[PDB]
């Protein structure tokens, strides 16, 4: 839509995000962290740490980027594209409404997106790279198939978007989904979009669009405030989750009988 | 097992994941790092990074921790479980509705039991635990050859506090009338210490002799001052990928430039 109205919905589902990412801070939150007390030793070695103090700053930092990631994955995926866009999700809630989603053939589409002018494209979401192989895109084809041959009256076509990265290197494998091997001839039917191309296309030919999710994002962060006051809860975090350990874990060097982790952890 | 050969066995296996890890460490391998570039302006944030150098620092040690997670978890369900322990991944008698058990074992006599391996504590909601206990007794109820026992390994964690919905899963129907089956006898849930000893035929201490095992391939792979540098070079063949066209003199990065570049 016009750069505006895409940032600000962008950057007021962002901003949400961003609390959401705020709230995993808490005293409550850190009983949830998990450590595994077999693979401890090996990660205390391969990060070249001192202490249990860096061992538990360590899994924390890990646990709260993975979180990152997959909350942006939803924030994408639920709110974004749904609401900044019109690409609406297919929960199994909205699937039972919406006529004929229901059916197991259409469990790898994602979204439905119809255009002003009664076009309809079903979407394939994915992240990243994600750097599939013959196998995966023989079943793949065959899955695209047999919606379109079912179902030809619900989609014009369906779309593969790739919303970060490239296909500099992964041509030849989307280059099927035509000639060889087993899978029924879709190329009219079937595109791969990915990065720029995928903003561009759910935008509907506004090639900037990527630039005005990633400014929509940066302006709910900037708003947010984070950068000074993060440091010292993040610190809290892994005081609430170190005291847990300490009195039983600790020798008086500051380092971990391991033993005493396990024993603790698995009993 | 015997405690030296829950050791030997684990630890040899364990040398195999250290050697799969290290070799995560190389110029050629930096470039599969992915990196958001949508989520780079949070990070930066959230964490309190200084320069474009701390953000891919932040992101490769996130990309190397969550890399050693799924390596285990390969470990532990490919190799250790077969062959220390001898109970066989389901990978390719069966085919039908067993995709939530992922082991088979048979006893020194010729008990079967089946397992469904699980990772962190291993909370599962009242209506998880109902389903689940319908796919148990439905895979129970037919096929009693195969099948003496099933039981839910939790090779990790304690079962403190979530052990009501667990007698659930097994069967416990108070006035809730939960719709259940009582298959107490046959299906049980064992966490943590007696996961081990489960899987080892009572042996208690089995889970120390693992992490042992781990210990010293760890130990013998001698890896705590070589990495250290080699992590430090990681970061720079990485960030050397995009350096000219995103840095700012102060150190910083254009965050629209790495965008662009990533998504081209």
């Amino acid at each position: 839509m016009n750069k505006q109205e895409v940032i600000l919905k962008v950057q007021e589902c962002a901003a949400w995000w961003i609390l959401e990412r705020q709230s995993k801070l808490t005293k409550l939150m850190s009983e949830t962290m998990s450590i595994n007390p077999f693979m401890t030793p090996f990660i205390f070695d391969y990060h070249s740490l001192n202490d249990f103090d860096e061992l538990v700053e360590a899994i924390i930092a890990k646990h709260l980027m993975t979180g990152h990631d997959t909350g942006f994955g939803k924030l994408i995926d639920e709110k974004i594209l749904p609401r900044v866009f019109g690409a609406y999700k297919l929960d199994k809630s909205y699937r039972a409404a919406n006529e004929p989603f229901i059916h197991p053939c259409f469990d790898e589409i994602d979204h439905v997106i119809q255009r002003d002018d009664g076009r309809i494209e079903l979407l394939s979401l994915k992240a990243g790279k994600w750097t599939i192989q013959l196998t995966m895109a023989v079943q793949l084809n065959k899955a695209f198939h047999e919606i379109i041959n079912n179902y030809p009256g619900v989609a014009d076509n369906i779309v593969v978007g790739v919303f970060y990265g490239n296909s500099h290197g992964l041509t030849d494998k989307y280059r099927i989904l035509g000639a060889n091997h087993n899978v029924i001839d879709i190329r009219d039917k079937v595109h791969v979009y990915a990065g720029k191309e995928f903003w561009s296309w759910l935008n509907n030919g506004e090639a900037e669009t990527q630039h005005w999710v990633l400014e929509g994002i940066e302006r709910a962060v900037k708003e947010a405030d984070i950068k000074e006051k993060n440091k010292d809860l993040i610190e809290k975090f892994k005081e609430h989750v170190a005291k847990k350990y300490n009195e039983q874990v600790l020798n008086a060097d500051g380092t971990a009988q391991w033993h005493k982790l396990l024993e603790m952890i698995n009993e």
